[PDB]
């Protein structure tokens, strides 16, 4: 409250641990879902199903740009890009399985690198 300031953790590494993370996300080899936005041309369904859509080349954009204000909001945009997946891929399918993947892969990192 009000001038009683309250112990906060380091901040100061977490735009390039973010990057980093972002980076393993990119290049692991089930990520071909999620690099580009959803072509909302050729996929239906999709503008109307899912109203926010996310991925890693707009979390990419979006970090290079100074438009996550602090960790949480990058680690919701990534959460975004699998729930969306998972509302619009059966679990079976190539795509849903590798949205799975993809979310255990960055939960662990993320634990890591930001829990202690
Ligand atoms: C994440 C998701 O739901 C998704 C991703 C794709 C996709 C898959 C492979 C390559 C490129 C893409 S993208 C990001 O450019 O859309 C995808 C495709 C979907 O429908 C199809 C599938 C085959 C052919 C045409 C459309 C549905 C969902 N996604």
């Amino acid at each position: 409250s009000m001038s009683v300031k309250k112990p906060k953790r380091d901040d100061s590494k977490d735009l390039a641990l973010c990057s980093m993370i972002l980076t393993e996300m990119e290049t692991h080899e089930d990520a071909w879902p999620f690099l580009l936005p959803v072509n909302l041309k050729l996929v239906p369904g999709y503008k109307k199903v899912i109203k926010k859509p996310m991925d890693f080349s707009t979390i990419r954009e979006k970090l290079s740009s100074g438009q996550y204000p602090n960790l949480e909001t990058f680690a919701l945009d990534v959460r975004l890009v699998f729930d969306n997946c998972e509302t619009f891929n059966e679990d079976d399918s190539d795509i849903g399985r590798a949205g799975h993947n993809m979310r255990k892969y960055f939960e662990k990192k993320w634990t890591d690198t930001f829990k202690v």
